[PDB]
């Protein structure tokens, strides 16, 4: 056991009502919106294939010239109530919003920098408007915050000199200032999700990551903080030197997921995955034809996969520069919402079931020890194999959307065939199981 001043603060999972709400929510939306939405991946007549929110980097745009995009920031179609309605209809229980991305442009009118929505033609507090509108629909709001900031020259990727140390200290104070500000202006914030924390400068300043977490928890009672922020005394990131999760939940499953057989370790801690609809675009990119674009069922599969392994999933949207959503995103939100309305009982407030993974889909476990079978792959055999842990029996099976009774047949020791339904539900569907221990 290695002694640490700034290692993990939680032992096991938090179970206060704030964390249980964070967990029960399960399905989130991500909003990446900033100046990058104006060029939409194109600069000086070249369309760049990389992620649009990184266009400053791909097109090698100097800060002062990138930040002039502010003179074109005028999202006249923006209506926060309509954004919140689109979220509510999708079934999203929370939204994670880029308060500021790597570019450093702020969606709220910060007093600590001029690179904010206040100094645009639109002028309005986009963030405040969203927080209110989402909250009025019953949707929790989480703040994405990039520590790395391309707009502040005091930022340093590493500390290799007295000059570096002096500058980066000014940068941490500035960061501190923005964080206190966000927490005090928007006290309904439920989470801060730090990103752009990978540089050696943050690793050397692990003390600060611990301070930021503690500062925010005092200012916002119950607030969640992600593991990405954190490094310990030894410079060890995410999980401390004693193997313990730092922050409140693990956050490294970005555009990927743990394996349902090999990675059951993730069930021991809270965690949240995120994903894009195209292969790798968070902010608005004008041309989605340049990579593969996931269909709604492919996205739902990923959502259910996360919940089946005790994790949340956050699906990204990159709104247009005019304040509206592209057609592909509207279609996606609508399709997810249609599905969650019918089958969300197997997602919201659900968790890892402890059953061996089967080919037809995923198990999830409800608050009242219900076990849901979520079927993505329909067997031609008309039989869904269920292997139970030792000492566990299956008693009933019911179609979730029709109440229709479902045959259960014992096939061997600890194994059942659960019949499918008489009519193919025709999309991924859900069977609830009653189970009994010894
Ligand atoms: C949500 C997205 N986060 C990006 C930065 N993070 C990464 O690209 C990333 C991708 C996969 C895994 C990780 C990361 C990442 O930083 C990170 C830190 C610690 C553990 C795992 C990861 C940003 O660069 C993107 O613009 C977008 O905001
Ligand atoms: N573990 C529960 C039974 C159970 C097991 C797995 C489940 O997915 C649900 C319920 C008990 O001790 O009674």
């Amino acid at each position: 056991e290695i002694p640490l001043k700034y290692g993990a603060t939680n032992e096991g999972k938090r179970q206060d009502p704030a964390m249980q709400k964070f967990r029960d929510n399960r399905l989130g939306a991500f909003i990446h919106w900033g100046l990058y939405a104006i060029p939409g991946g194109e600069w000086n007549g070249k369309v760049y294939g990389g992620a649009a929110e990184w266009l400053k980097s791909w097109a090698k745009v100097p800060a002062d010239e990138w930040l002039k995009l502010m003179d074109q920031w005028n999202p006249t179609k923006f209506d926060a109530k309509k954004w919140a309605k689109m979220a509510k209809e999708m079934g999203t229980k929370y939204v994670k919003i880029t308060t500021k991305h790597h570019e450093g442009f702020c969606l709220w009118p910060s007093k600590y920098t001029k690179y904010t929505v206040a100094n645009t033609p639109y002028k309005r507090d986009i963030l405040g408007e969203l927080v209110k509108a989402y909250n009025d629909e019953g949707i929790d709001v989480h703040f994405y915050f990039s520590v790395m900031d391309w707009s502040n020259p005091d930022y340093r990727y590493d500390i290799k000199s007295k000059e570096d140390s002096i500058a980066f200290s000014r940068f941490l104070e500035f960061t501190d200032n923005q964080l206190k500000e966000l927490a005090t202006r928007y006290p309904t914030v439920k989470d801060f999700w730090f990103d752009g924390t990978w540089d050696a400068s943050v690793k050397k300043n692990g003390w600060w990551t611990a301070h930021a977490e503690q500062m925010l928890k005092e200012l916002v009672p119950g607030v969640a903080i992600n593991s990405r922020l954190r490094a310990d005394d030894k410079g060890k990131r995410h999980f401390d030197s004693n193997g313990r999760l730092m922050g409140d939940y693990e956050s490294g499953y970005e555009r990927r997921l743990p394996d349902p057989v090999k990675d059951l370790k993730v069930t021991q801690w809270d965690w949240e995955a995120c994903m894009t609809i195209p292969e790798n675009q968070w902010g608005y990119h004008k041309d989605w034809s340049l990579s593969y674009v996931k269909t709604p069922i492919e996205v739902i599969d990923r959502i259910v996969h996360a919940v089946s392994m005790g994790g949340n999933m956050v699906v990204n949207f990159g709104p247009q520069a005019d304040g509206d959503f592209r057609p592909e995103e509207k279609a996606m939100a609508t399709a997810i919402g249609k599905w969650m309305n019918r089958y969300g009982k197997a997602v919201y407030a659900c968790d890892y079931a402890g059953f061996e993974k089967q080919d037809w889909g995923y198990y999830t476990r409800g608050k009242n020890d219900e076990v849901y079978m979520v079927v993505f792959n329909q067997p031609y055999s008309e039989r869904l194999i269920v292997k139970t842990p030792k000492g566990i029996t299956v008693e009933k099976a019911t179609l979730l959307t029709t109440g229709e009774d479902i045959t259960v047949v014992e096939t061997t020791r600890n194994e059942y065939n659960v019949s499918v339904p008489k009519k193919n539900p025709g999309e991924p569907y859900v069977i609830q199981l009653k189970v009994r221990a010894a």
